[PDB]
């Protein structure tokens, strides 16, 4: 296992059987390249953490990561093809390279493409298949948005990360680009304690933005998203608001009050195909079904098993894909136990030997 030596801006140190390294993107963990896997025949993408164990929170990260991958095996998640280090021995250890199948674009990337229904609820269809798998591993994502979702061009899907674990006290982060609030659930808006179907929600933003080829709810602040939520779907019930903290419930319930837009002006006919018998079911459909995502009050909004068995999904619906259970169920006590960073150092690079 002979390595070769590449400067990509740094300086990459891969096994020889990945040739003509290209840089084509740079991850909150590290820089990713594309590359050839001369072994296997493919293209791979090539993703490099230096010293991970140096920081609390990028150990945490690469730590998690790691362990998740023998813990969920779902076409729709992040699935790792190799992990390596260069260096021999536990103390000179300071980078892990992770090996995946190359993508072809980001889901930030196709927004502005006008998916067809047939794209457009194929995509729905394998965030929701990847969610369900990730959920019964234990794993809610919390931060589900455009560039957490790589795609190919045949419109194959695969989240690309883990999301936030549930002791980040980074609250909802990690920066490849500008940090937004705009797939946050209400729920977190408002600190009121979150949920697996805060996934649905992001989901819901997602796919209302393929539609419209925009951000549905917009905010430009904590303050702000809150109040763009409720001008599109009406303020929430007495009751929801009653069971925000005081001081937060006193703030919204003080706020113009909204009825809402229903969602056939939200998501017209005109912004969807719906040009023929087939696009007007559809189209009908794909609204019903954001109806049900998009909804502020948690214990209202449809579960992802429900939306799995939605009629606009259900042309791809197929139980090997929605129906298939994680290899194990995540163990997260060790995750949130203190470390200083040469035990972080140990747990990560030991992670890295079983490989
Ligand atoms: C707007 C979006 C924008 O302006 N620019 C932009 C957004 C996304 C990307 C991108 O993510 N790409 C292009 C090719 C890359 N292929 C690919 N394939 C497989 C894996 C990765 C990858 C990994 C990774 C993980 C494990 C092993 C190997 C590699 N880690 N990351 C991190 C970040 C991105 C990709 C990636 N990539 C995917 C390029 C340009 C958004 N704005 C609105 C917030």
């Amino acid at each position: 296992q002979f390595y070769s030596v590449q400067v990509a801006d740094s300086t990459f140190t891969v096994l020889k059987r990945y040739q003509q390294l290209k840089p084509i993107g740079s991850g909150a963990q590290g820089i990713v390249c594309a590359a050839f896997d001369t072994v296997l025949g493919i293209n791979v993408a090539v993703k490099k953490l230096s010293r991970p164990f140096q920081n609390q929170t990028h150990a945490k990260r690469a730590y998690r990561e790691l362990v998740l991958l023998k813990c969920v095996n779902h076409k729709n998640i992040i699935s790792l093809l190799n992990v390596f280090t260069p260096q021999k021995t536990l103390e000179e250890f300071q980078d892990v390279y992770l090996v995946m199948e190359l993508m072809d674009a980001n889901l930030c990337q196709v927004i502005h493409m006008e998916l067809d229904h047939e794209r457009m609820s194929y995509l729905l269809y394998q965030m929701l298949c990847g969610i369900k798998h990730l959920h019964s591993a234990g794993i809610i994502h919390r931060d589900l948005k455009p560039s957490n979702i790589v795609v190919k061009s045949d419109c194959t899907l695969k989240i690309l990360d883990f999301g936030l674990a549930r002791t980040a006290c980074t609250n909802f982060m990690m920066t490849p680009y500008v940090v937004t609030r705009y797939y946050r659930a209400p729920e977190v808006i408002l600190g009121m304690g979150y949920k697996e179907n805060v996934d649905i929600w992001s989901v819901g933003c997602i796919m209302g933005e393929l539609v419209k080829g925009c951000v549905i709810f917009q905010g430009t602040d904590h303050i702000d998203q809150w109040n763009k939520v409720i001008e599109q779907l009406g303020t929430p019930s007495a009751e929801f608001m009653k069971k925000l903290q005081p001081t937060v419930r006193n703030y919204v319930e003080n706020r113009p009050k909204y009825p809402g837009i229903k969602f056939e002006e939200l998501f017209p006919d005109w912004i969807f195909p719906s040009e023929s018998e087939r696009d007007k079911i559809k189209t009908s459909q794909a609204r019903d079904l954001l109806s049900k995502m998009l909804v502020i009050d948690p214990d209202k909004r449809i579960s992802v098993d429900e939306a799995l068995r939605h009629p606009y999904i259900t042309v791809w619906y197929d139980p090997a894909e929605a129906e298939a259970p994680p290899p194990q169920i995540y163990d997260a006590q060790l995750e949130e136990r203190e470390h200083a960073i040469e035990e972080w150092k140990e747990l990560i690079y030991k992670e890295v030997m079983d490989w």
